[PDB]
């Protein structure tokens, strides 16, 4: 009750080879206080919420099958947006027009109630910095988003619905996008997306979610600790801040002869995993498979500032393991924040067959720290 564990469920994890396949029946409600159903999308024409996958969400009742878990004491919200749906100006057009916001709020309330959702989690990435491009949006996206949140807050309070938002971890995006005091006041929690600080786009090996500054770092703001303290210094309520932990790694293909170190030049994303089928990232269970069966070498930071990374040939993937996930959850408790967020349920070793540290090892670890679930010690991968 004191700490939230916000779990992102992704509907497209259904369209995955049997061993990676994740359905609403795979959710363990004991491991979440709040489930976010990712994603719904904004209709480009009407600027209202709509299903991104009618066949799954509606025809096969995946919306209702997830909101049905509220009988376990879990709150279930619909996530609107995500990275891919945040392309273009549709959300900016929405928040900069008073008539469109008003029609969005009225429709959103009934859309959510029609499927039994307890609320809405805003995942516009990002106000003003459309898909991280801060030159694209107007400076007024900041107030428009703030005003959309205020108007949703007042409309939701009369219905008992929850309102939250997933937000960037980048200092520069925060400055352009977020009225931090207004958002903290009007949102039930703020999910800091404290990951994807580094990836194939840097063209150098880096860690997906550094905890503290590392000496090889070029920028001392690209770490979880800065993001949290920055939101606090910008005026945020500690108890509203929810620290996101990635259940997946950023993978790279390193230029030949550049070594296996941090900051080694890369020419492409890593080879795709069998289940996630996406160059540039691997699920946690795919990383376990590579360490246990394929002999990938785990490299750790003795200073505890970043999680591990794994290597084989010119492949390189940085990720959070059980030890770093425990630390980030312990960091939330030590800092008295709102809780932890998991992206995403399906990228954890939810079956337990890959990592051999029980079912949902990463999520179990977080629940152990924040909610007192007795658990085994962290699993050592190298073993
Ligand atoms: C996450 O991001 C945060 C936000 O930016 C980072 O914030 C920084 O946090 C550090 C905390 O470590 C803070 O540092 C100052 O904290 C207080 C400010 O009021 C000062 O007292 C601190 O001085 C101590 O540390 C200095 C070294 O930096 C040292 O020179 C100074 O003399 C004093 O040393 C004592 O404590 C050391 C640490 O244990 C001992 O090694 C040393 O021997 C001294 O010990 C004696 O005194 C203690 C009481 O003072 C006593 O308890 C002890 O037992 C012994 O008797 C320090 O300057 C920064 O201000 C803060 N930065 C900002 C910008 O806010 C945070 O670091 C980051 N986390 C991580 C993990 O990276
Ligand atoms: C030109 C140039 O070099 N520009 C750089 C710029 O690239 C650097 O900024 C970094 O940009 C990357 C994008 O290029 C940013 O990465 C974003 O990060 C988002 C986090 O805020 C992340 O979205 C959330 O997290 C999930 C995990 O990635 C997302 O899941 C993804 O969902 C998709 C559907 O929408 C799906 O298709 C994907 O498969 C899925 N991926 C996984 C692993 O599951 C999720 O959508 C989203 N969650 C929520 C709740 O909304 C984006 O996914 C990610 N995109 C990409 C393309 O990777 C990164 O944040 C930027 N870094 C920083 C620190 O700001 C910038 C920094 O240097 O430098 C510019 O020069």
């Amino acid at each position: 009750e004191r700490f939230k564990v916000v779990c992102y469920y992704t509907n497209w994890a259904w369209y995955r080879p049997d061993n990676g396949k994740y359905t609403p029946g795979d959710i363990n409600p004991e491991l979440c206080t709040h489930i976010i159903y990712a994603f719904a999308v904004l209709d480009k024409e009407e600027l209202v919420i709509k299903s991104h996958d009618i066949w799954l969400d509606v025809e096969n009742k995946f919306y209702e099958k997830v909101t049905a878990l509220k009988s376990h004491g879990v709150k279930v919200l619909l996530g609107l947006g995500g990275w891919d749906d945040s392309a273009g100006d549709k959300y900016s057009r929405l928040v900069n027009n008073v008539s469109a916001r008003r029609k969005f709020v009225v429709h959103a309330v009934d859309f959510l109630e029609q499927y039994g959702f307890d609320g809405l989690d805003l995942d516009w990435l990002y106000p003003k910095c459309w898909q991280v491009e801060c030159e694209k949006g107007p400076d007024s996206d900041k107030q428009g988003f703030a005003d959309l949140v205020k108007e949703l807050r007042k409309a939701f309070n009369r219905r008992g619905m929850l309102l939250s938002a997933a937000v960037s971890a980048s200092k520069r995006v925060i400055d352009y996008a977020y009225n931090v005091p207004a958002l903290s006041m009007n949102l039930d929690w703020i999910s800091l997306m404290t990951y994807d600080y580094h990836g194939q786009w840097d063209k150098k090996t880096g860690h997906v979610a550094p905890m503290y500054v590392h000496d090889k770092d070029t920028d001392n703001t690209f770490n979880v600790n800065f993001t949290v303290n920055y939101w606090i210094n910008k005026g945020a309520d500690r108890k509203k801040l929810v620290v996101g932990v990635p259940f997946y790694g950023q993978s790279f293909s390193v230029v030949e002869g550049a070594g296996t170190g941090l900051g080694a030049p890369t020419y492409a994303g890593g080879e795709a995993g069998d289940e996630t089928r996406a160059r540039g990232f691997l699920s946690f269970y795919e990383i376990c498979e590579r360490v246990k069966v394929k002999g990938w070498k785990v490299h750790r930071d003795p200073g505890g500032r970043i999680g591990p990374y794994a290597t084989h040939d010119d492949q390189w993937v940085s990720f959070d393991d059980d030890f770093m996930a425990r630390h980030k959850a312990e960091y939330v408790r030590a800092m008295e924040l709102g809780g932890s967020m998991a992206w995403s349920l399906d990228l954890d070793d939810f079956t337990g067959k890959y990592c051999g540290c029980g079912k949902a090892p990463l999520l179990t670890t977080i629940n152990h720290v924040l909610r007192g679930k007795e658990a085994p010690p962290p699993c050592i991968l190298h073993e």
